[PDB]
């Protein structure tokens, strides 16, 4: 049962534009097998794009190459992204956590989507009652792009509606 091939792509952006689909392919490959791999060249002259999209057989080869970043393929620091479901934020929006969700409860659920830099839990101006929503800070979007791509978040018995924020 094969991931969505949407989930398992790298946008790579600032390529060098000596970068060829070979050089892409050998540097990329260190982190999984390539199902495909591809420098955007103009159709006319085959001058580079500067970007291009790399293909894993998996999603844990998708999170390897991440967790691998800084990439300097050909002598030039790259951008990989995963693919768009882009809007490249660093936030999200936690709604549906009710009364009851305290920040430890958001910290032990998403650290393991990467590192917490935020966690805000939103309180009423006026009764400073919990409002049910929180938003939580990370230092790099991907933590980010892997969860707005899952279809359930469960923290703390709770369903919670998880968003890009801002
Ligand atoms: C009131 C709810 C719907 C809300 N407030 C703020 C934000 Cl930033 C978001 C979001 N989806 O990003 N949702």
């Amino acid at each position: 049962p094969k991931e969505p091939e949407q989930l398992r792509k790298l946008f790579i952006g600032g390529l060098s534009f000596e970068t060829t689909d070979e050089s892409l392919r050998s540097h990329f490959e260190q982190w999984g097998t390539l199902t495909d791999c591809v420098v955007m060249r103009d159709p006319n002259t085959k001058r580079s794009r500067g970007f291009g999209f790399v293909t894993y057989a998996t999603v844990e080869e998708v999170d390897a190459a991440m967790n691998a970043r800084p990439h300097k393929v050909d002598g030039r620091v790259v951008e990989p992204k995963r693919a768009v479901s882009h809007l490249t934020v660093k936030k999200i929006f936690v709604g549906g956590i009710k009364e009851d969700t305290e920040e430890h409860h958001l910290r032990d659920y998403f650290e393991q989507y990467g590192k917490i830099e935020v966690i805000e839990i939103m309180t009423d101006r006026g009764s400073g009652k919990k409002r049910g929503f929180a938003f939580v800070t990370f230092d790099d979007h991907d933590s980010v792009d892997k969860i707005v791509i899952q279809k359930y978040h469960t923290v703390n018995g709770h369903n919670c509606e998880v968003r890009k924020a801002l």
